């Protein structure tokens, strides 16, 4: 029974090995590309004074939130996605999930303020002054808000023993509280800002593609930014939806195909980190100015 042997070889050995190879290579490729890429974003804006715009100051802040998640949270997520257990202790069970939620909040708030800045500059000019100095005040305000509103997330994280292994999970005293919290989390960090940004960029699209030199520069930046928002919305959609289906709709509680649930959650966690790697790649192709600084970086160190 050679066919039956090959089927158990595939199930018990070949498939789990290929799965671990794909998983580890995917997480390592994204960790490296995100660390290098986002460092280069910060260096491109620091080196060239002409790219020291309000948009690019917020793009640097997006890179900081993306570096926060890549450096601290990505290695922890990789180990949970391998073991399905917590190996970093009780203290880090509160800190790493908290820093991850802070990073999402900083990322989406940074995107909202870029949209807001572009919407006032293009659709409703001369009502609100937007300068580089005021961008640093708005950036500090983004961190202060994000650090505060994510404390409930830190408060619910618990590291509990289950063999003798630990699990880092949210502890809720009653069934109603996680439903209200995960509904609010989804609408505040995903749905409401992305719905508002889509409507703002649709208005900017109508104004720009409906002075000539300025509109040529504005069309290039608005095209890039629309691609960034679209890619953020696609990357954060599977995790945002899985968290609602789990916490609000009580899904994935049956263990019949536990491995299928782990794979959907793993791929969803990886898409969040893939976003940090994606943003500097988007600036490379949709910004000639970021393209120059990146081309100069590969000419120098490589
Ligand atoms: C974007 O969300 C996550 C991620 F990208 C990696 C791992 C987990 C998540 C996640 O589902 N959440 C829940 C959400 C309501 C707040 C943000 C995180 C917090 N939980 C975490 C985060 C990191 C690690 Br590692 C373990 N748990
Ligand atoms: C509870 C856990 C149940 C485990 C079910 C997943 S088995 C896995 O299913 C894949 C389907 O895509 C096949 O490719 C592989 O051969 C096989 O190893
Ligand atoms: C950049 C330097 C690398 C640091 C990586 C952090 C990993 C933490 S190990 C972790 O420490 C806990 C105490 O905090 C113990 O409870 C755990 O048993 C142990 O596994
Ligand atoms: C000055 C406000 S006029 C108003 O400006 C909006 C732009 O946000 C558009 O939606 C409407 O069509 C238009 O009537
Ligand atoms: C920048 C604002 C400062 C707040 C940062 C929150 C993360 C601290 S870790 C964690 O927070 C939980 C919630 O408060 C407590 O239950 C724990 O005892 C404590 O270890
Ligand atoms: C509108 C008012 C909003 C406040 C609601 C507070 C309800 C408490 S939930 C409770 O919080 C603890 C924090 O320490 C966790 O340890 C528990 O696991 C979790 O169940
Ligand atoms: C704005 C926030 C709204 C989010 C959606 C949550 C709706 C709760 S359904 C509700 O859950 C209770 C606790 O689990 C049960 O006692 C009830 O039988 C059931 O009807
Ligand atoms: C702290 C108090 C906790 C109470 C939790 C109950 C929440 C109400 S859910 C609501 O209950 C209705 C009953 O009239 C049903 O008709 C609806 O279908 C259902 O959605
Ligand atoms: C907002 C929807 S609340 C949600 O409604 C579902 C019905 O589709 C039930 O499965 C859950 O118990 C309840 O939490
Ligand atoms: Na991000």
């Amino acid at each position: 029974s050679e066919d039956e042997f090959l089927r158990y070889l595939w199930r018990d050995y070949l498939y789990p090995k290929q799965y671990a190879w794909v998983l580890i290579a995917a997480y390592v490729a994204v960790f490296v590309v995100a660390l290098v890429g986002n460092t280069l974003v910060c260096l491109a804006v620091w080196r060239n004074h002409h790219m020291r715009t309000v948009t690019n100051y917020f793009l640097v802040n997006l890179s900081l939130a993306d570096v926060l998640a890549t450096a601290i949270c990505l290695p922890a997520s990789l180990l949970v996605d391998i073991t399905e257990s917590w190996l970093f202790g009780h203290a880090l069970c509160k800190v790493i999930p908290y820093l991850q939620a802070v990073s999402v909040s900083v990322a989406v708030l940074t995107l909202s303020f870029i949209a807001l800045d572009r919407w006032y500059a293009i659709c409703h000019p001369l009502l609100f002054k937007s300068t580089a100095r005021r961008a640093l005040g708005s950036i500090l305000g983004i961190w202060a808000v994000s650090l505060a509103i994510m404390v409930p997330q830190a408060a619910v994280m618990e590291c509990s023993s289950v063999r003798a292994f630990s699990v880092c999970d949210e502890r809720w005293a009653d069934d109603l509280a996680p439903k209200i919290y995960h509904s609010c989390f989804f609408i505040v960090t995903y749905l409401a800002p992305l719905g508002l940004m889509a409507m703002a960029y649709f208005q900017i699209f109508r104004k720009l593609w409906g002075e000539v030199k300025q509109m040529r520069a504005r069309r290039k930046t608005a095209k890039m930014l629309m691609v960034v928002v679209l890619v953020f919305a696609l990357c954060y959609l599977p995790i945002s939806v899985l968290n609602v289906l789990k916490r609000v709709f009580g899904m994935f509680r049956q263990a019949s195909d536990r491995e299928a649930v782990y794979a959907a959650f793993t791929f969803s966690h990886w898409l969040v980190y893939a976003n940090s790697a994606a943003n500097p790649i988007i600036y490379n192709f949709l910004s000639g100015k970021f393209r120059e600084q990146f081309k100069a970086a590969f000419s120098w160190w490589l």
